[PDB]
């Protein structure tokens, strides 16, 4: 039940650790720039984090080990406006255990994963998954 700890480079060079995350929510995708999932989700997740983000709920989008370039492209084509780390080894997607491409770990304030999450996701249930592990009620 607990997310397993990581340490990854953003796409800006800055160190993320998961844990330094705790007492927010953690919104854990694990993606590839050729998924078909991923392009059309990611914008709704972009969407969506410009109101979570400010009721505490952090995305982590994991990069399955491809090139800073090929991130790059994909984070601009995208609107991407959220964390994005590189998985450089595949090391964190090995701890996951992740299959399908991609998939999204819903991670509580305490560091518990809520619920894996390897479907399509409509805006509305990315909208809902983040209501479901945003730390209590945050004021306007």
């Amino acid at each position: 039940s607990d997310a397993p700890n990581f340490v990854l480079e953003d796409t800006n060079g800055k160190r993320i650790e998961l844990s330094d995350l705790k007492g927010k929510g953690v919104f854990l995708n694990f993606w590839g720039t050729w998924c078909p999932h991923c392009k059309k989700e990611f914008p709704y997740m972009a969407n969506q984090y410009k109101h979570f983000k400010s009721q505490g709920v952090e995305i982590v989008a994991v990069n399955v080990g491809e090139s800073k370039i090929a991130v790059h492209n994909f984070m601009k084509s995208y609107g991407v406006n959220f964390p994005v780390v590189l998985d450089t080894d595949r090391q964190v997607l090995d701890a996951y255990d992740v299959s399908p491409l991609p998939t999204t770990f819903l991670i509580n304030p305490e560091g518990k994963v809520v619920k894996v999450v390897t479907g399509t996701m409509t805006e509305s249930m990315i909208h809902d998954y983040m209501n479901l592990i945003k730390p209590g009620e945050t004021s306007g």
